[PDB]
């Protein structure tokens, strides 16, 4: 039996397991309230095994007004109050940047360095904490049009990249937000009865940003003769997607670009440096070219490449992806994945990227992340208003004072309810790891 | 040395192609079968060892409801389906709404006592509620014209790429429990092998289930009220049951048709899997859209491994969804129960139906059953009885009524005869398909 | 152990990436080749053993038809294509409509005395009729901007993920039969191996065919008339031929461009596959949309293994369709003939052209040939000749005509010089590409 | 100065007035809760004057579940809780037929009959209690796409037909609904310093329904040769749009058709009988032909005719209109406006119509309306479900009891708030007429 479905025609003596946000009270809070300024373990899994599937969704609301909804009862209703502020009954505002303030962190085989350290959004192909609806073979986002075109929009994420581990999987959320946020997850794996071959390649992901890129000509018009006649062979100043020591293969990237001059951000060539070569052996032709579009980026999202968020729908930013699944970029010792930031590094745009690759352990490269203050989208902000109240009527002052009093009483009651859910999250964290161990030992006893 | 999902294209295989098709064995342009009312028909039997690689089908079921000025004998040899609007006054072949539920597809492997596939024709091909939706996924597709979409029994092209291996025999049948015949076009592609498949090859299985109503404890309570949300359900004994099967194998997903009655949300219930007879489920989900890898309700998205076929927002309160577990199958050594709470802790009493898909080693230990036809029809609202009283008729109106009734009495029997002729062709080509498959098998084995 | 279509990501391979690209080897921003008029150019030669894993290209072909106020020497170093509306009065680089048909892609493996791929540039990349459509499938994609869609020669991005293994040699050329040069951007990715591929590795092949007109017996009879439908065709001697090849391998699909003349339906014709010299087809289809896994005509769907690239409802009577047999290949030990009746029983006399894709062990037994350029052009209606007479001119109108003609006399030769320089760059970079691929092969093999 | 704008260039010594649902507490409830099973006077105006413009919108919710929103505070928030029932916090369901259960009733010069007596929806070109978004010269509906496609959808209605009156205008809502409903209105007029000419034509509107139409061949296929060769000259059995004695002109209609056989409802000809003639002097060709469409109805709404709700978008029903503003159908003694219900009255469909006309007083015969039971849309109904509860856990029974307890407490609290808002409507009804009288008398004193 041949072809991409053939393994369905053969049984495998492997045991399914799942880390999930399931309500371990048996009730309908099948999510975790991830605490502010804390890391939480979604679970630890003893290998040998393989992550086969991840699904998540999330919400981060800030309470900004008093509500006439009873906050104790409200805590047990639906998790997110999707109610328009115009109704005057509640105001749970959208937190715009929570997708960049939270990280997903994965450590294999009890290494002293993570193999995945990426902003929560970026890892699931939400760039700029601004989701786009799209499908590809390994990553998908299902975003409602009602929610689309907003920073911090709720959406469903799914990852089908396999993540093998011979000894240990530790999956954490690091929440650098001053706000807690709601996380639903289903993380599916299988456990094996024998070790994986020792040269099994493990899933890695890292995140980078150059903001600004150090361009030599950001004020020169893109594609002017002067710009286009500048030379760049060795790519020393190229944007660096990935720079890693070891044996394995690059499987692709997402790239978020905020373009400032309003011409074109994408004349820059991909250039790959394999096993320490001085000049790149793989030379590309342009950035949309690298993403397999042409004459700019199109509103297409195909199995191995395309657009997640189109520049034409936004205030000058693009989110793009390419997967190298059947055409990976292999290396024995070292790989540097670069892209010129504009032709010959002309431009000074805001570039950020997730690199995904597989490699044999140990992970020699110590993966780092920019601090939270360096991960936030660049957005224009309104000037200072400095409003001066008119002379208030006694009625108007009483309205203000009554409202303020409702706010003084209400906010603490919402705070109490967030603290109860955060206590559930920490409790279910250790329960998830305990159940995963029980399942491991029961499977091995066999 | 070649790697990745295209790699088997770079190596030759000493296997012989065959195809069961509705091709016109007169050599003419009726490349379809008129499946008779209330009969089973064998699409074909193939001797193993082999593997089904691809199925394509399309179908039509019209009821003659008015006389036509189209000569019915010549009309039989024109295009098979009269796509003519009734407002033209020249013909009326009405759409049969529920034919996708009235017909079953049935597949038996290795001359077993029980079928391994027994599913309504529509549901098997990811048509839920006998109501097609246009979509693509990796193993199943439906191609539905926008002019036909949004109605029960709409014509559309269905395709299945799930491989179906068989060491000894494949028998593919249509069980037509409809009072009406229907038109079936098919191409079923397969390859034949010169050596047996390995001993614990996993065989393709599919089974259909419905709970209508689900036995909810709180169907009149508002979904997501605090009272509903604080009820506990750990053990899932009253969960909706997608699949309950003894064997060694793996679940590869489902479609799920839900008609939701209260106008809130049907989908808070968790998927819960019970592997190898465990009392509590080892795999705990978070919600029904969550299981379908959507969030905050279902979206109008159809992706390679999950999504929406028919969105609730486009219908009279019903949703058709799917998930494929192709790279993330749910394995079992001895037993699998795939459940979903029907609303949080089985609160709701909606109309749930599902197709379950799985592979397992033979034998098929579980006798696969189907609900009878009267339990497979969509729940639809009906107009109040009319009981119209005729006005006083003129001579001219009574003569128009008489002339028309006379034309109808002459015309319906002439159409009936043309159905019966096409049914004879289907019964004949059924036998011819198997006989050719056998000749092809024997010639391959000789060579 | 790891299973499913992603499994090969979880093991390392000791294989070395390479890439043939139109990268500016001056290190500047002309990362494209100006392919000369009436010339062949080698994109590169690679020494095996290795495998092509990915191709991306885009292109542009404009005809300078008016003088420009843009400095033509400086213009050469700006963006490569002046996407400037003719109504502005400042430049006019007109679209060349048929350049996708006037150029070929030509691939030779292991220094054979025939190419294994010889297909028009467009059709190879699933641009039928020199008229792009936006679509995705598993092996081939076109990303076409809406602003460009719905015209002949529209620019678009093409990509190919079919693997192309080779033990000894890969030589990739463009044959430009156009009177005009064209711009080609390309990234051709491959890997090199440290030992030979198995002897019987199947190599990628592609051939192109056109029957214009098809030799129909009743082009003037209405499609699906009782007279047409009762004609028999078993043996399919007169069927449209997609592929006719001697060897050991498997067909993996096609694209099919049909221009239909009578305004009914072109697709009643059945696929008929003749395996290993059999006189009667063993694989019998039901219809042409049925082969493409649509039904009741073609839909505006493009799914992973089949569908519509350009829909007849969006054009002046032409359709471009595809089907991939990746999990369901049609295998042959000695010979394969892939045919489709051109209308039922070869009734119709439409314009049919096709790309066939197959893999086979070497040798390529027969030369792959192609119809000459005059036989590859789309069939388009033509305006009556408008023999304009000028009115009596004012001195001012004559001076404007004179001034314009003089600008044009000065301007055109300056653009010609700029094309000749870029053509010289393409010929220089052709040789550099091959030299670098040889250095990389040798350094890889050294360790 | 010529053309349709020419009157903007001449001053007129006329005084503006407006009847409105404005909050006469000075607060932000600028609507009336129209009580169930009651008539309420929007206002009475002393003539001479002319209505120039009407704007309304409305809402009718049924409380069907208990809410965690404090119901007393909720009464002073936004007037309509546009909150999805899936959130679990409130359930104010849409009342589907309120547009047909309430009438608009207008009486001129204290006549012993109204001159307008039409269901609230149909008057404002909402057919079948089912809004559709459209514009025309005298009537508009502005309907949000998120509300569209359902019975009882909220939308804004506007009327620009002038309504002159020499002595008196009385404008009422007759609410035959068992539920109250929210009405916002702005009714603009001018008052004049002298009588209008006594031959001034007054605005009339009347509603009719034939359900079923009394067809001779409802089971025969439409456009069958048998149907098409039946004759109808005199049109005795035609659907009647208008049948009135006096001197005036018909200015058009809306027509709601629910079609049963699934072919074409519209082969019937318009046939007008002017001044008592036995045979119609104006012979039409078909129903879509009368609506100035062809080959069925189109999704077009033009200044003088078209589609409000397209059969292609619904469960078998169409709403259409035609205005005869520049091409009115005049009569000296009598007008009968008829349409064959199918060719030669073949069909037995559900037809209802609003007829609009102007005439010199008196209104000869009382304008009557079918009672509420005869005004409801024909809708298919689900089979009786007859659910049986399973054996309940103690926890499930306590859940049901707690919810019932919340409901028993909550519903009467909402009832109380409806009753207070109804008192406001009745109070402002009287204040509207008193202020209109003070305005009349102040203008007249000037
Ligand atoms: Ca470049
Ligand atoms: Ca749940
Ligand atoms: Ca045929
Ligand atoms: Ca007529």
């Amino acid at each position: 039996i041949t072809g991409l479905f053939k393994d369905l025609t053969k049984v495998k003596h492997a045991r399914n397991g799942r880390l999930a946000s399931w309500d371990q009270r048996g009730k309908n809070q099948d999510y975790w309230e991830i605490p502010a300024g804390e890391s939480i373990t979604l679970g630890e899994i003893e290998g040998p095994g393989c992550i086969t599937h991840m699904w998540m969704t999330s919400s981060c609301r800030k309470v900004v007004a008093p509500s006439i909804l009873d906050p104790e009862l409200n805590a047990s209703a639906a998790p997110v109050m999707e109610i328009h502020p115009a109704l005057g009954v509640i105001w749970d505002a959208y937190d715009p940047f929570y997708y960049r303030k939270a990280l997903i962190k994965i450590t294999w085989d009890d290494q002293d360095t993570p193999s995945v350290l990426v902003p929560f959004g970026d890892f699931f192909c939400i760039g700029n904490s601004y989701p786009g609806n799209f499908s590809s073979l390994p990553f998908n986002v299902s975003l409602k049009p009602e929610e689309a075109g907003k920073f911090g929009a709720p959406c469903s994420v799914s990852c089908y990249f396999p993540m093998p581990f011979n000894k240990k999987a530790k999956i954490e959320i690091v929440n650098d937000n001053e706000l807690p946020f709601i996380l639903y997850f289903n993380i599916d794996y299988e456990m094996y009865g024998e070790p994986l071959p020792e040269d099994t390649a493990y899933f890695h992901a890292a995140w980078h940003r150059e903001n600004p890129c150090n361009g030599w000509g950001p004020e020169l018009q893109v594609n002017s003769p002067e710009v286009n006649n500048v030379t760049n062979f060795k790519g020393e100043n190229n944007y660096t997607v990935l720079d890693v020591e070891g044996t394995g293969h690059y499987v692709g990237c997402n790239l978020t670009v905020k373009h400032f001059q309003g011409s074109w951000w994408g004349e820059g060539n991909d250039m790959f440096f394999i096993d320490g070569e001085e000049y790149p052996s793989l030379n590309g032709t342009g950035t949309e070219d690298y993403f397999n579009h042409a004459w700019g980026m199109q509103r297409n999202a195909y199995p191995f490449f395309g657009t997640i968020v189109h520049e034409g729908d936004t205030d000058g930013f693009q989110v793009s992806y390419r997967w190298h699944i059947t055409d990976p970029v292999r290396f024995e010792k070292h790989l540097k994945v670069t892209i010129e930031h504009g032709h010959a590094n002309q431009l000074s745009d805001d570039w950020s990227s997730t690199a995904y690759w597989y490699q044999i352990l140990p992970t020699a490269s110590r993966i780092t992340i920019a601090p939270v203050e360096d991960r936030l989208p660049v957005v224009p902000q309104l000037p200072e208003r400095k409003l001066v109240l008119p002379q208030l009527t006694e009625e108007q002052q009483a309205a203000r004072d009554t409202y303020q009093k409702r706010w003084k009483d209400y906010e603490p009651r919402r705070d109490t309810q967030f603290r109860i859910k955060e206590d559930k999250a920490r409790r279910e964290s250790k329960l998830n790891t305990e159940f995963a161990k029980k399942l491991r030992d029961a499977f091995d006893a066999e």
